[PDB]
Parts: structure tokens; sequence; C-alpha cells
């Protein structure tokens, strides 16, 4: 179980194993792109800057995201990166603008990496499309909104912890 990188996201496997299969994905801007889709339940230690976390996912779905309280810029980006990495259906739907999977030279670009670059710049569109749910009643767990503040409603699957 090695530490590996997905752009600004650092991961370290806790449990589970994923199997990748190329699938045609209809993303939000109406275009269809072939993307390697991971199948299986996986759990990771995740990090973005000073923000630590635990990510749980299945095939094209973020099951849960446990993050610590830290720098709000790092909390936000970690959530963004984990949403993209999870390959959640809501994340693909959040792509409203144009994404190029080829540069101007005609070279091949990584679809997943391009999605990261896109949503790091378009977080509001992602959060709105992602949806919200009731924050946990538990005292040791709090919800978090689009402004990275403690709220009665939280981003779906995302809870902040300060234990
Ligand atoms: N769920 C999961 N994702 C992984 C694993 N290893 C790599 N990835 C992600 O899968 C994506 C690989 O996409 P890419 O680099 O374009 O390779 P490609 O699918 O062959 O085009 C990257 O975003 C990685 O972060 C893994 O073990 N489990």
């Amino acid at each position: 179980r090695q530490r590996f990188r997905f752009g600004r996201l650092e991961l370290k496997r806790i449990s589970g194993r994923g199997f990748k299969n190329d699938e045609e994905i209809l993303i939000g801007n109406g275009t269809i792109q072939k993307i390697g889709i991971w199948d299986g339940e996986e759990e990771f230690h995740v990090r973005c800057g000073e923000c630590r976390g635990i990510l749980k996912k299945s095939k094209m779905k973020l099951e849960k995201l446990l993050i610590n309280s830290a720098k709000k810029e790092d909390m936000r980006d970690l959530i963004i990166l984990c949403m993209v990495f999870s390959q959640d259906t809501r994340m693909f739907q959040g792509v409203r603008g144009e994404i190029n999977f080829l540069n101007r030279a005609g070279q091949l670009l990584s679809p997943m990496y391009q999605l990261q670059r896109y949503f790091l710049n378009r977080s509001s569109d992602l959060f709105d499309q992602w949806g919200y749910e009731e924050s946990p009643k538990a005292s040791e767990l709090h919800g978090i909104n689009e402004s990275m503040n403690a709220s009665d409603y939280t981003l779906k699957g995302v809870v902040v912890t300060k234990n």
C-alpha cells in the first residue's frame, strides 16, 4: 500500500481493490468520452495540503468522505479532488463548460486529470450539481456547506471531523 498521487490529491490505500474498464461516459456538456471506470469498493487515506481525510468509493460513486478541520482552501480542494477521483455520476454531470482531451498539438490528455483541472476552477458548479443532505446529528461529526462552513446541511457523503 504505497502513497500515490492524483494531481494535487495524495492517496494511500486502506482496503479494497478496483478493476478498471473503459466506458463511454455522457458528461454534462452533452459530449461522450471514453473513460477508464474503476469497479469495486475501495477505501483510501487522502490528503490535499494540510487537510487529511478518508475516502470510500464504489463504481462511479463517492460512498463517504471523512475529512478533518483544516485550512478552508485545503478542505475545499480535497473535497473537489475526492469527488473527481470517485468518478461519481454527479461529478460527470457537473461539467457544463468545454473540456479538451487533446492539446493544441494534438497530443493525448488524461480524461481524469482534465476533469481535475476543470473542477478545481469550477467548484460552485460541482457543489450545486452534487446536492446536499442533512448534517449528522452526532456531536463528534459536523456538516459542511459550499462555503466550507459548519452548516445544518452538508455536501452529500461529506462530513467533517475534529476528533
Ligand atoms: N479507484 C482507484 N483509482 C485509481 C487507482 N489507481 C489509479 N487510479 C485513478 O485512475 C485514473 C487513471 O486514469 P489515467 O491516468 O488517464 O489512465 P487511463 O485510465 O488508462 O487513461 C487516475 O485518475 C488515478 O487517480 C486505484 O487503485 N483505484
